[PDB]
């Protein structure tokens, strides 16, 4: 009760930006973890032996894929952290609660392929889940884990705030699917800028996390440059592999996908912050002010990739 996690000058100073890399020792991600959760949420919050047993599961289930692994897990929950604290008052107990929780466990099990991939390949997990294939199994992956003896995080919770928080968990997860992104940063926008959004109807609430999940996933394109950018080769090496899987199925995949056209990757790149990341962290800066942060990092790696493409690097 009396034992707080503490961490390293640097990373306890770093911890609190948007733009914190965990670094590359694997062993201090619980502790970076629990650290969060305690500062976020209190230190009574979890169990600490039952919250322990329930991160080196998470960890279990989450598999050596070159991006879509627990250090993603714990990055995008790196970020959801920095979006709470930044935004202390506006998040009830339990949201505080089941999304540092959600963001942990919101790519639980992925093999590094997308649902289209699951669906041409006629996977069972894309007959069990006909949209947000991955995204449900994530879900169902979370709903185990926390039913494993020992592992009930949230046992303390009464019967009606149990399920309150895995309903907020479960849309958290589902919002991940970045297919449901883009409908839902178009009614935000439109909320925002007729002024009918508002926090205390839940289905808007709703949506508002969502796309902090949107935010929170997306965030590699949020780091200091040289991150961005070996971050980038992680996420490529994914979707080569699926590329390469789309052609042993005899069907050319799109090029974001295809290895042969690597040349294309900074105009990608280009697509991909214009397309999505940008107006993603936009929105979110105009619904939570203090995540500006977020957007400024976006563009400026925005306009690193540019660099790229002008031959300057
Ligand atoms: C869009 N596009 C398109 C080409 C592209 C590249 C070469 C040739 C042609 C096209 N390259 C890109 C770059 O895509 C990304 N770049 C960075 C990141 C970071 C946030 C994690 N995510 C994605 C991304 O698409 N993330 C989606 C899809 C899977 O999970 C969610
Ligand atoms: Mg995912
Ligand atoms: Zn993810």
């Amino acid at each position: 009760g009396l034992m707080q996690f503490t961490l390293p000058v640097r990373l306890c100073k770093e911890i609190e930006l948007f733009h914190f890399d965990i670094g590359p020792f694997e062993n201090m991600w619980p502790g970076i973890f629990v650290y969060m959760v305690h500062r976020s949420c209190g230190t009574s919050c979890f169990e600490l032996e039952k919250l322990c047993r329930f991160i080196m599961s998470v960890k279990k289930n989450y598999r050596r894929v070159p991006y879509h692994n627990w250090k993603h897990a714990v990055t995008v929950a790196h970020c959801m952290y920095a979006i709470l604290q930044n935004n202390h008052t506006l998040f009830t107990d339990l949201e505080r609660k089941g999304l540092l929780i959600a963001c942990l466990c919101h790519d639980l099990d992925h093999r590094g392929f997308s649902n289209s991939y699951l669906q041409k390949f006629d996977h069972p997990l894309a007959a069990l889940y006909s949209t947000s294939t991955m995204e449900q199994h994530h879900f169902s992956q979370t709903v185990s884990i926390l039913q494993l003896e020992g592992h009930n995080i949230f046992s303390t919770l009464s019967s009606s705030e149990y399920e309150q928080v895995l309903e907020i968990i479960r849309k958290a997860i589902i919002a991940t699917d970045l297919a449901l992104y883009f409908g839902n940063r178009k009614q935000l926008e439109e909320m925002y800028q007729t002024g009918s959004l508002n926090l205390n109807n839940q289905s808007h609430r709703d949506r508002v996390i969502g796309l902090m999940m949107t935010a929170c996933d997306l965030c590699s394109v949020t780091k200091l440059w040289p991150v961005t950018k070996l971050t980038a080769n992680d996420i490529y090496a994914e979707f080569w592999a699926e590329g390469d899987e789309m052609k042993k199925l005899g069907i050319q995949p799109i090029p974001m996908m295809d290895r042969d056209k690597k040349d294309e990757v900074p105009q990608g790149q280009l697509g991909f912050y214009n397309a999505v990341a940008i107006p993603c962290y936009t929105t979110l800066t105009q619904i939570l002010p203090p995540t500006e942060p977020l957007l400024k990092a976006c563009r400026d790696n925005l306009s690193q990739w540019e660099k790229v493409i002008r031959g300057e690097e």
